[PDB]
């Protein structure tokens, strides 16, 4: 009722990555998504499949495709495709990114950089060396996003190839998994106090979602309402240990 | 060798026919990935997440907002596909792709279609907003693939007529409550049944889904995870009969 307007005022103000930096960063941390192609076998229809991928240094998704797969034959007959990424694949209100582009076979000089980028995200994918597997790269044309579907907070927009490639991946997001886990399972009481302090909302619960150099996001519950809150750090975190120090300081501040 | 012992059991175990399995999984699914032709970016396909509900013929019903990108895609070109993953995070699971043509629902059909959708999305009050409409994807062809990166690889396709003629398994609707109550309160009962019927000593056995002929489990031995089909000694007739059959299979397991 009145808190849903208090949330809006906090969300509009809290420090966060710029839109293009957020999309570049979420894409770089994702490893799987839904590929849309033109169906080669069912002429006139599009087609979807689940694929693993890894962004190369430029942010271009790298795919390891079997010559036996339906989507591979699709891509060889028509390279124009799209890749749909969901930050939380079952969060109906999450960020959703669609990257449209053109699948191209990776050149021989690029095989080594591409193999390492892919294995960095899929360390047990020994099959990438099999003869029937090749690496393909989706060269972006446009990257579109939508977030907060079925909520008051809806954001959307698109970035050109040049805008997306020029953005830097946030160097702190890579530490997201260990920090959020250790905090959600052992210090969930600290998270709510910090959230309580900085948004003035008494939160029944608060689970850390993701993390970047400017702060972290949480899923919070009050009454029969669940919603997301941005928790900015008092200053930009410079490395992993710095993330830990900043949370301690923010906890200390709430005990005052 | 286990990976040959399990395979022999999987090849024999009673299970739904392929078309009945796909018809049943699709009818139990409520969300998926919609591929359309992009209206704004000519020549490219486009993807988005949608909620849906199958109507009685198995046709996915969508409630789409006129504000949404995929709606504008569908209004310019109704050809689309809907990708469903039975276990959305299992990379080796069954994956179903239904290709077809999205069509506006008639005024005579609004009420039946609205109820089929709300049966799967009971709190979706927004379907009554003015900018929302029901669309139905009329299937052309339904394709499936299962077991990517496993020994068990299955694939095939079904025409519209073949898919529509198949019946949804009437026992699968009870899968969620039955599997839950068994997984957290009687996982030891499940392990005895699986061991008895496959002779595999399993560290664990987790029920995944259920149908009138039996249920599937995720099982572990050593550092290996795999799926095993556990058929009933006979077809189950209703929910209580599912309970009745599981007791008997456990009783048999003591011996
Ligand atoms: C309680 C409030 C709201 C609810 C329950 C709600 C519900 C939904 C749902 C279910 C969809 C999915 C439509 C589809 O898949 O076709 C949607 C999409 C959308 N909504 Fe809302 N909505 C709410 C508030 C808002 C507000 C406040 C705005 C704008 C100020 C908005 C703008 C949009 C847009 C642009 C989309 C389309 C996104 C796309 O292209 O896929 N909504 N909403
Ligand atoms: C006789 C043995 C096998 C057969 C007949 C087979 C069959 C297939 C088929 C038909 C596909 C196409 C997927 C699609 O159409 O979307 C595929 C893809 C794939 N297979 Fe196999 N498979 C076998 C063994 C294996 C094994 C043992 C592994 C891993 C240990 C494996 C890993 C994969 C992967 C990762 C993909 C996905 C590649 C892509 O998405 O392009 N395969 N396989």
């Amino acid at each position: 009722t009145d808190v849903f307007k208090l949330i809006q005022a906090h969300e509009e103000k809290a420090a966060r990555l710029s839109p293009v930096e957020e999309i570049r960063t979420v894409l770089n941390g994702s490893i799987c998504g839904m590929l849309s192609t033109f169906s080669q076998k069912y002429e006139g229809y599009p087609s979807g499949s689940m694929v693993d991928f890894a962004c190369d240094a430029d942010g271009s998704p790298i795919l390891a495709v079997s010559s036996l797969a339906v989507h591979t034959k699709d891509l060889l007959a028509n390279p124009k495709c799209s890749l749909l990424i969901a930050r939380d694949p079952e969060d109906r209100t999450g960020l959703r990114i669609t990257l449209h582009g053109d699948a191209v076979l990776v050149s021989e000089k690029d095989q080594a950089a591409v193999r390492s980028a892919y294995l960095a995200k899929h360390p047990k994918a020994f099959w990438v060396d099999f003869g029937d597997f090749s690496f393909m790269r989706i060269e972006p044309k446009v990257v579109r996003y939508v977030s907060g579907v079925a909520t008051a907070f809806l954001g959307s927009g698109e970035f050109s190839k040049e805008e997306y490639q020029a953005a830097k991946v946030d160097p702190i997001a890579q530490y997201a998994k260990p920090v959020t886990s250790h905090m959600n399972k052992d210090h969930e009481e600290d998270t709510k106090a910090i959230v309580h302090n900085i948004t003035s909302i008494p939160v029944e619960s608060a689970l850390m979602l993701d993390l970047d150099s400017l702060g972290f996001n949480v899923k919070a519950t009050l009454q029969g309402n669940t919603f997301k809150l941005r928790v900015p750090f008092p200053r930009r975190a410079q490395d992993r240990k710095d993330v830990k120090t900043l949370i301690v300081e923010m906890l200390q501040a709430a005990k005052s």
